[PDB]
């Protein structure tokens, strides 16, 4: 089905721990696509075999505009190789850098393609527990694309930075879909400010901040976004709002945009 002969390899989109992201392009097609090639050695070492297979699984069978799209996978002596929908404007993590920070109305923007690609999931039973700018990719008309589905399981389951998981889950809780609104609150602080709410020079710092949810805002964060961000950034998961709600906010409503 799928051969490293079947691909034009081109520029690297990405690198890391278990491997590279490649721009690449198909021999017989002329298709343009992303080809993540993951070393095994570092995957056995780690132990995401399981992880990888979720990804795999949760990323071919998933549609819509705002999940990238996994088209398949292969593998050989010592790398596995996986096909995804090349996303041409890069990471939303690249975009803050160079921006420094994101208006009302581009952060609305996110927030409702994030939230709406979340409903999908959830109705799915699918929990992504991994939302962060990084795991973000914006497509041709600049529409936001969820991409890292390794760390996602079935709801209600059971690490690098911790700045954006919420406190039932750095604690080791049992936790679900409810995970995911933390995540958003996380991110629209972030877009809107410029740096995570409970950010800090180490780990030990970060977890002492999510646990106790201390966050403060700058004098430019309105009053609608101080209020849809504070709903979501509860202790409670019970207490966090549904996707519903976020879409209806009236932060949301007035500053996002439409088809
Ligand atoms: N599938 C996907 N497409 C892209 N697009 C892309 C385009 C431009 C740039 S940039 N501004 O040049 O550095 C970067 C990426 N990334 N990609 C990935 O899986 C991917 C990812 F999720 C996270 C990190 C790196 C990646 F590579």
């Amino acid at each position: 089905q799928w051969a490293l002969e079947d691909f034009e390899i081109g520029r690297p989109l990405g690198k890391g721990k278990f491997g590279n992201v490649y721009l690449a392009r198909e021999k017989q097609s002329k298709f343009i696509l992303a080809l993540k090639v993951l070393f095994k050695a570092q995957l056995e070492k780690a132990g995401v075999e399981h992880q990888l297979r979720r990804e795999v699984e949760i990323q071919s069978h998933l549609r819509h505009p705002n999940i990238l799209r996994l088209y398949g996978y292969f593998h050989d002596a010592t790398r596995v190789y996986l096909i995804l929908e090349y996303a041409p404007l890069g990471t939303v993590y690249r975009e803050l850098q160079k921006l420094s920070k994101f208006d009302e109305q581009r952060t609305a923007t996110y927030i409702t393609e994030l939230a709406n690609a979340l409903s999908y999931c959830h109705s799915k039973r699918v929990i992504h527990r991994d939302i962060k700018p990084e795991n973000l990719l914006l497509g041709s008309a600049g529409e936001l694309k969820i991409a890292d589905f390794g760390w996602s399981v079935h709801a209600p389951s059971s690490c690098g930075t911790l700045d954006y998981l919420p406190p039932e889950m750095i604690e080791g809780r049992m936790h679900d879909e409810k995970v995911d609104l933390w995540s958003l609150g996380v991110l629209c602080y972030e877009f809107l400010v410029g740096k995570p709410p409970f950010e800090a020079n180490t780990y030990q710092e970060t977890y002492k901040r999510i646990s106790r949810v201390e966050f403060t805002f700058p004098d430019f964060v309105t009053e609608g976004a101080r209020d849809l961000i504070s709903r979501l950034l509860k202790h409670n998961p019970s207490q966090r709002p549904m996707l519903r709600e976020v879409l209806e906010h009236p932060w949301i409503t007035a500053n996002s945009s439409k088809p």
